[PDB]
């Protein structure tokens, strides 16, 4: 499948609405919502996607961690995608920070 | 010494302006001529800074490759500017891809 759907990204002040595809990894997920929140930082100065984890905040109130290769992925193995996760159009996601430590 | 000055970068069409600073790394100044030249293209799929290198198109006709250390560096050694190489506000330069074998 190649469809667009929408995220409701928190800001890192309203959400920001962001196209992404549901065929996207989640890290060609996490890069577009990045150039969408922080437009206006050079790339120098951006957090990476690799240093950072996609949480979706769910209407149930849990917040889940989505990543590439998890427990859920089927093994070769493909890489997790919105549609892998089923994540519904409209759905509010945050970018999170990795503990480095 | 901490003051702007003006590259005119040409084209990956007309050359580009691009205001840097006389004290930035070279690498420093590759990253914020990529920032103009390719404005409108995602930072995921934009040429990185350290697989480039800058390229001085003197009057002169000469084609000189700036870079952070090379053999003009004087030795602890401080990573080269453009103050370092001396190049006149409104210069002519070009980044230039790296032979990668």
């Amino acid at each position: 499948d190649y469809k667009t759907l929408v995220l409701s990204c928190v800001s890192p002040s309203p959400e920001v609405p962001v196209k992404i595809l549901n065929c996207d990894t989640i890290t060609q997920v996490k890069e577009k919502i990045l150039d969408a929140i922080f437009k206006n930082v050079p790339c120098s100065h951006r957090p990476k996607a690799a240093d950072m984890d996609l949480e979706w905040r769910q209407g149930s109130g849990a917040r889940m961690i989505l990543q590439d290769e998890d427990i859920t992925t089927k093994i070769w193995k493909r890489l997790n995608t919105l549609a892998h996760y089923q994540v519904p159009d409209g759905s509010v996601v945050a970018l999170v920070s990795k503990q480095v430590t």
